[PDB]
């Protein structure tokens, strides 16, 4: 017992210097796509591999069952995981290129203009999606990007899937998504999540049927079956995942401009989320975040991973943010979500290295998800004068209900269909041949969409989300949106909040401050439900509070499409826009 104690103590001792080496190197790649920054990554891949290699080795003499201590035990268990360097080394290097071929790929991909400009994801293609209300500019963008981007990664996957599947066995699963689902350490984990899902079926169904109806007076009768799925390019977001870009299209009853206007930037936007942390008694960011974070997408024409990500340098004190940010609401929503990640790294700090992860990946998603629903309040965007206030009527309820309705919900059958593709992928019941077939059998059987264009040889919509070629498990993004409303629930209720859920703002809330801290500080030291109840008071995951939040919404849609007789769901798949007649004479 004292032998593995002495183990503990070198691990996190020796990890730190060589993780943050690593950390270092991958971030030189993600702020600058060079073959130099990529040739450096690569190299320290392999000194990265060689010390899991070693002190994993190591962990596997323990017998962790016959350890007293359960704080060691957790530990020892962890390490024993070599994850990817499981593989032989040639291998390894294999891998590991092609992990950064897929990124790379993706980060870079542009859709073009012929004779004109080339757009990139962010900013250019993910505005005309946002904004955009004409069928064939969105159709262009939303098959151009699968086009350049997804295409680009089919040749990749296969090989990918090979070898990600051959560490994880190594590792002692059957599969990647053995492994992946195994982060969450629960033997029912698929089951609850489908119980999940199917709790908010009746609330996702009914703002279907009503966002169908809107797009239906839009976009035309001739473009919207309303027994059938809605196109996949309509909802103004490139993946369909979130619909709040179409408020404007649906709402029963502009903040970007406000922020443009009024001097907002990258640097205030990530500051105003500071400041809402710090009024919850949390951390604050330190001096150095701000020195060495990337908040900008650079002017200097570097390629970069411009997607949003936190990173933590396992020394304590170095944390950063890497986005290319935009100064609108949706960006202000993903700085808060960042900035969530950071306060995680920054609370559990001091623990153990291999116990400085979320309770579960999706405890670490929520925590700015939690804050971000208090900014998006009407009351809260009013204090920072970015909406002129709102009177407290039904109307204004059901609207604004309707808009986080558009991003929470419409976002849970497709945070859970990902990894249901990518869990089949990995047990091999997908295979290359089927990989876009199988993709849009789920994306018509759990989001109700159809692709506006018919799917080609070759075609690898997948490869078209980052968090694909990227190998980003996304399972924690479905579990995000229960819990984060179980936690907004909790803290509400905590800070002396009656009333609906929907109109409490924590901003200034000690208190719901102190709650989130001492379950941060957990990090990964006990398992997730004694997290789970410190926050809640229960241990289970349950959209209960979900469902509470959205309760007038659901009554609201409900009544509304049994009015307009609607049909929930979507059997009619098989459906066409009419043919005009072409009559004569004819020139
Ligand atoms: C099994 O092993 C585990 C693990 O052991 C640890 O990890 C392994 C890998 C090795 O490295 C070990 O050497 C190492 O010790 C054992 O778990 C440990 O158990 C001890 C004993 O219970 C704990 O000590 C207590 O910790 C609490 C909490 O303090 C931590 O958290 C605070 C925030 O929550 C933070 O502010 C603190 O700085 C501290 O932070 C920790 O610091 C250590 C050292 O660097 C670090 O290793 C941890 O990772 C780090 N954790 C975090 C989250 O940052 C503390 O409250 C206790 O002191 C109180 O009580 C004393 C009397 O009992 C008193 O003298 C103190 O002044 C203090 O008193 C309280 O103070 C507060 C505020 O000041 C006040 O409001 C209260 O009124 C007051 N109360 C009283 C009565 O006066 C004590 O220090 C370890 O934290 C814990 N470690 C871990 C990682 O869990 C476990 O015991 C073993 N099991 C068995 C069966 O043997
Ligand atoms: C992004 O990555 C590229 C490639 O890794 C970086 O370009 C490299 O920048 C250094 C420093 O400017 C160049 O170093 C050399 O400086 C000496 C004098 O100090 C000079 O004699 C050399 O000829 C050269 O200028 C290096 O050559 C250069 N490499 C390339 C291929 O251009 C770039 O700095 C990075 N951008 C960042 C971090 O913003
Ligand atoms: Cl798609
Ligand atoms: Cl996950
Ligand atoms: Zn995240």
């Amino acid at each position: 017992e004292a032998e593995a104690s002495k183990f503990v103590e070198e691990y996190d001792r020796t990890s730190q210097v060589v993780w943050n080496e690593y950390a270092g190197a991958n971030w030189n790649y993600n702020t600058n796509i060079t073959t130099e920054t990529s040739k450096i990554l690569l190299q320290k891949n392999m000194q990265i591999a060689q010390h899991t290699l070693k002190y994993g080795t190591q962990a596997r003499k323990f017998d962790v069952n016959q350890l007293q201590n359960t704080t060691i035990k957790r530990i020892i268990k962890k390490v024993q995981d070599l994850e990817r360097a499981a593989l032989p080394a040639q291998e390894l290097e294999e891998y590991n290129k092609i992990l950064l071929d897929m990124e790379t790929t993706y980060s870079v991909a542009t859709v073009c203009h012929p004779q004109g400009s080339c757009l990139q994801l962010e900013p250019d293609l993910t505005n005309v999606m946002a904004t955009s209300r004409k069928y064939e500019d969105l159709l262009w963008a939303w098959e151009g990007w699968r086009d350049k981007a997804g295409r680009a990664i089919l040749q990749f996957y296969p090989k990918y899937v090979e070898l990600i599947n051959q560490a994880a066995r190594l590792n002692g699963y059957v599969d990647a998504g053995d492994s992946w689902r195994s982060m969450y350490e629960t033997p029912s984990l698929e089951q609850d999540l489908e119980r999940l899902f199917q709790e908010l079926q009746p609330l996702y169904l009914n703002l279907h049927a009503y966002v169908r109806r809107a797009l239906h007076r839009h976009y035309g009768a001739q473009h919207i079956n309303l027994e059938g799925p809605i196109p996949a390019h309509l909802l103004g977001n490139m993946w369909a995942q979130t619909w709040s870009n179409i408020y404007d299209l649906v709402v029963p009853f502009d903040t970007t401009e406000a922020m443009l206007k009024q001097g907002w930037t990258p640097r205030r936007m990530f500051k105003e989320a500071d400041d809402f942390f710090t009024s919850l008694g949390l951390l604050p960011v330190p001096p150095e975040f701000w020195q060495k974070s990337m908040l900008e997408k650079p002017t200097d024409g570097r390629e970069v991973v411009c997607h949003a990500s936190a990173w933590d340098f396992y020394n304590g004190k170095d944390f950063r943010i890497k986005q290319c940010t935009t100064v609108n609401l949706e960006d202000l929503v993903v700085a808060h979500h960042e900035m969530g990640h950071i306060q995680y790294f920054m609370q559990y700090k001091d623990l153990p290295v291999a116990l400085r992860e979320g309770a579960n990946p999706g405890f670490h998603e929520a925590i700015g998800d939690v804050l971000a629903l208090s900014v998006s309040t009407p009351k809260h965007l009013h204090s920072l004068n970015l909406l002129s206030s709102e009177g407290g009527s039904d109307e204004h309820d059901i609207n604004f209900l309707m808009k986080m309705a558009l991003d929470k919900i419409a976002f849970i059958p497709f945070s859970y269909l990902v990894d249901q593709w990518r869990w089949r992928v990995f047990d091999g019941s997908i295979t290359k041949e089927n990989y876009n077939q199988e993709w849009w059998s789920l994306r018509l059987k759990y989001q109700g969409l159809c692709p506006p264009v018919p799917r080609t040889q070759g075609d690898f919509d997948p490869g078209a989300k980052f968090h694909i070629p990227s190998s980003v498990p996304y399972i924690r993004y479905f579990v995000s949106f229960i819990i984060q409303f179980q936690f907004h629930e909790a803290l509400c209720q905590a800070a002396g909040h009656t009333g609906p859920l929907h109109k409490c703002d924590i901003y200034q809330s000690k208190e719901a401050g102190q709650r989130l801290a001492t379950a941060m500080k957990l990090g990964f030291s006990r398992p997730w439900p004694e997290a789970m109840q410190l926050i809640t008071g229960q241990p289970q995951m349950s959209a209960s509070a979900m469902l509470s939040y959205f309760k007038p919404l659901l009554d609201w849609l409900r009544t509304e499409n049994e009015l307009h007789g609607e049909k929930l769901g979507w059997p009619q798949y098989n459906w066409t826009p009419n043919s005009a007649r072409s009559e004569g004479p004819l020139p």
